[PDB]
């Protein structure tokens, strides 16, 4: 396997072994993404980091500091901007790819704040 794919598994494990409630498409969607990322010249360090910002960001969803959270969402979100623009710069022929699939990245995403505020709106 591509070493990219693995450098977003070791952050999504962590965020699939905890909150196993979604174990599954947290890996998949992501994992679906570190593939293209990797058809953008990206490098392991570039995903890495990614990955353990949105962990901060979650498992901060989680306990509740809002502050730690736009600290890593930002992070995280100030990463990918440039990737789906370099993704962007790419033929209509990967193009017609992402058009597709980001929509469920999106939508993993907007699930899962979904949830994991849910979890812990119920004291």
């Amino acid at each position: 396997l591509t070493p990219l794919q693995q450098a977003a598994l070791k952050w999504a494990r962590k965020l699939a072994e905890r909150f196993p409630e979604l174990g599954e498409e947290f890996i998949a969607v992501h994992l679906e993404e570190a593939r293209f990322w990797e058809k953008a010249g990206a490098t392991p360090e570039e995903v890495d980091a990614a990955g353990k910002a949105t962990l901060e960001y979650y498992e901060a969803i989680r306990n509740g500091d809002e502050e730690k959270a736009v600290e890593a969402r930002k992070k995280a979100l100030d990463i990918y901007n440039k990737i789906v623009e370099a993704l962007k710069k790419q033929p209509p022929e990967v193009v017609a790819a992402y058009e597709a699939f980001r929509p469920r990245h999106e939508a993993l995403h907007r699930r899962a704040e979904a949830t994991l505020r849910a979890q812990y709106e119920a004291r």
